């Protein structure tokens, strides 16, 4: 998961 990449959220920034």
């Amino acid at each position: 998961l990449f959220l920034x």
